[PDB]
């Protein structure tokens, strides 16, 4: 793999959590503070259903989904998969919405940077049709079983793409939400049965949570969840949106987010009518912080972005002139002053302080659009 390590102290484990079993329950990777560092084996992505969906989502046919599987199916993302928890300290907590094609395990390098860093992360699959490809169970015993029913994205026709991604953002505000209750629950002492039969014993979950220092974080269609679930919960003290696509929103959403915001942006994906929407979060009552990463493209944020060579990938838009590490790093430690500043941690992340304010060689204070 070429998925970065964390940089962090901490050592990164790696689990699948699905409670309840059936298609209106909590579906979530969770990224966690490692006891022991023993091996980086988690498969990135663990089903040949999401490369179908992949293929199904790129607008390919049948074959390319096997190539992409030929490819990818045996690659790794660095952290150990059902490593147990490390005890004896409370961590702030991140829920995570992933973008439109994409699925739970595609943000590997935001969520094992955070973990590193002393964080849980549950990185949510949506069951909108959003998702490339998601799966549930139509009852226990197929859980038991491992008999999945799988879902794919729904292509729209542009008459109704107003109406649904607005039905879909709300969904999925409500599945991030959703998530933190079933983290919470777990936290304190509600007994879970995972519909996955993993070697990871929810249990060790059991007060290991600091409730206060909730935040909400994601991409694209991702980055719309973070500011529609902040309106709807005050649960989550801060937002951070990577890349938001703000067309899903109604205006009503706007005047209702009295949390800290905060929109990390790639150079080359912004544009006025999704800058404009930003900019209508703003008032002297709210903290919202912008930046632009330099030479960076959508994709800087996800895991594709790594999946590929420099020439290859600059190709494909998985890649900009900005190397892909460079990003990721001033996005994750822009994020953790961010988290610092919002969940007051009694860390070292303020060094990073700066990198809010732009002030870097690959930053941009705010936009370019500007």
């Amino acid at each position: 793999t070429k998925i970065p390590r964390g940089n962090g102290p901490y050592s990164v484990g790696c689990t699948d959590l699905m409670f309840d079993h059936t298609n209106k329950g909590t579906f979530l990777r969770l990224y966690y503070p490692s006891q022991d560092n023993d091996r980086l084996d988690t498969l990135w992505i663990p089903n040949k259903e999401y490369f179908w969906g992949l293929s199904k989502f790129l607008g390919t046919h049948w074959l390319m989904g096997n190539i992409l599987r030929l490819l990818f199916g045996s690659m790794t993302t660095p952290a150990n998969w059902n490593s147990p928890l490390r005890p004896g300290e409370k961590y702030p907590l991140v829920v995570f919405s992933h973008g439109l094609g994409a699925f739970r395990t595609l943000y590997s390098a935001i969520g094992i940077d955070l973990a590193s860093h002393g964080f849980i992360v549950a990185a949510v699959e949506h069951r909108d049709r959003s998702a490339s490809a998601t799966y549930y169970f139509k009852d226990q015993s197929a859980a038991e079983i491992g008999d999945k029913s799988w879902l794919y994205l729904r292509t729209l026709k542009q008459e109704e793409e107003t109406h649904i991604r607005n039905e879909q953002v709300r969904q999925r505000a409500k599945e991030c939400s959703q998530a933190l209750s079933l983290i919470l629950d777990i936290d304190h002492g509600k007994p879970v049965k995972n519909a996955l039969d993993l070697k990871f014993d929810m249990e060790q979950l059991k007060d290991s949570i600091d409730r206060e220092k909730i935040a909400v974080i994601g991409h694209s269609f991702g980055g719309a969840t973070v500011i529609q679930t902040l309106s709807e919960d005050q649960r989550f003290r801060c937002g951070i949106a990577l890349d938001a696509w703000m067309f899903p929103l109604g205006d009503e959403v706007y005047s209702r987010i009295p949390q800290p915001l905060f929109f990390i942006n790639s150079e080359y994906f912004q544009y006025p009518a999704n800058i404009i929407k930003m900019k209508k979060c703003y008032s002297p009552d709210k903290e919202r912080k912008m930046i632009t990463i330099r030479g960076s493209v959508h994709q800087n944020f996800a895991d594709f972005t790594f999946a590929t060579g420099k020439i290859i990938g600059h190709m494909l838009k998985l890649k900009g002139d900005i190397d892909s590490n460079v990003a990721i790093d001033l996005s994750n430690k822009a994020s953790l002053a961010f988290l610092q500043k919002h969940l007051g941690l009694h860390k070292d992340f303020d060094q990073w302080d700066c990198l809010i304010e732009g002030d870097d060689e690959n930053l941009i204070p705010g936009t370019n659009i500007n």
